[PDB]
């Protein structure tokens, strides 16, 4: 079916990545994106990444505000701009 509008995905539509797919945190561990836009407890521009390995910090869940719910501490939020679009390593390269 493709969907899922919360509202905020004019950042990552901007960037060139959906929810779901997974992304690559400081070019090292990966974690699946959940959520994209903006923040409550912080302030402007956000995303929720679950970890895959078994680490974490939060449960996707920050006070009165839930972003997923993910097993004891597999929650992990940063900037989009402290991210990189992993899978598919092939492609433009120079150098």
């Amino acid at each position: 079916g493709s969907s899922g509008s919360s509202g905020g995905n004019l950042m990552l539509s901007a960037l060139g990545l959906r929810l779901g797919d997974r992304v690559l945190l400081d070019g090292q561990k990966t974690g699946t994106l959940r959520f994209c836009g903006t923040t409550e407890f912080a302030s402007g521009q956000w995303v929720g990444v679950e970890l895959d390995e078994p680490e974490g910090k939060n449960d996707g869940s920050v006070g009165g505000v839930r972003y997923f719910i993910c097993p004891p501490k597999q929650g992990l939020f940063a900037s989009v701009s402290k991210i990189s679009k992993a899978v598919d390593a092939s492609g433009p390269s120079s150098g």
